[PDB]
């Protein structure tokens, strides 16, 4: 067996060595934002596997509540299982969001460098955002509104000049042998300006939605779960060598 979702008997094949985990965003689970990206990646031979994270006692189905410093440690302790059972001696990380910036504290404080090739951000706050802007999900997860506040931990660190997002930035925005890309739409309502999501280091494409297909209008939510385009060019992270151009035509199944 060489291809899989949450299947700890996968083995990834010579095409496709690493396994790939999946990082979901704020209110969201391993399966729900995937429920696309995941059977896209299981049917191109990847072995892919998909965590829970910052879970709130008492609050099923939407998770990233919680601190993201403790996320980051949930997230080690997961691609550390993965490795284990898989045999591969690195993974490669793609996240929604939230998802796609939290992996770097791992990277830079937890010695995620050694155990990851590659960090695929699918709109990512790397510099951070607002409350006003996570506030902006809310239409998207109706029913999280009721078990949240301004003090969420998962919310209000990932505000800019938080304690949080300041330690993560105080440095350089990449890590030596990591290779980074980020995936990021110009309709962004949630982190602005969406510049913000881009990384700046030598390994590193920052990739405009628009740029690639102009007539795809996917704003923060549509672009890591539904977007087959944004899709397109996840998988040509993935396998760069084998990566062909991402269009408008990457609509169509
Ligand atoms: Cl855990
Ligand atoms: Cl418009």
């Amino acid at each position: 067996t060489s291809r899989g979702w949450n299947d700890y008997s996968c083995k990834p094949s010579a095409a496709h060595p690493r396994p790939v985990v999946l990082v979901h965003g704020t209110f969201g689970n391993s399966i729900d934002n995937w429920l696309v990206l995941a059977p896209y990646l299981v049917n191109r031979g990847y072995c892919v596997f998909s965590l829970d994270y910052g879970q709130l006692p008492g609050v099923p189905f939407f998770h990233g509540l919680g601190p993201i410093d403790k996320s980051a440690e949930q997230l080690d302790v997961f691609v550390d299982k993965v490795l284990d059972a898989t045999g591969a001696p690195k993974a490669d990380l793609v996240g929604h969001s939230q998802g796609g910036m939290m992996p770097n504290y791992y990277l830079k404080f937890l010695g995620g460098a050694d155990k990851v090739n590659a960090l695929v951000g699918i709109a990512p706050d790397n510099h951070g955002t607002t409350l006003l802007g996570l506030t902006k999900l809310l239409p998207f997860f109706p029913g999280v509104e009721k078990f949240i506040s301004d003090n969420t931990p998962g919310l209000a660190d990932q505000v800019a000049g938080s304690p949080f997002i300041t330690k993560l930035t105080a440095g350089g925005d990449t890590v030596p042998g990591v290779r980074y890309t980020v995936i990021a739409t110009k309709y962004d309502q949630v982190v602005t300006p969406y510049r913000t999501q881009y990384l700046d280091g030598p390994n590193v494409r920052n990739v405009l939605l628009q740029d690639l297909c102009p007539v795809d209008l996917s704003e923060h939510v549509a672009i890591g779960t539904i977007d087959r385009i944004a899709f397109h060019e996840v998988a040509n992270a993935l396998d760069p060598a084998r990566a062909t151009p991402t269009t408008c035509a990457s609509v169509i199944g």
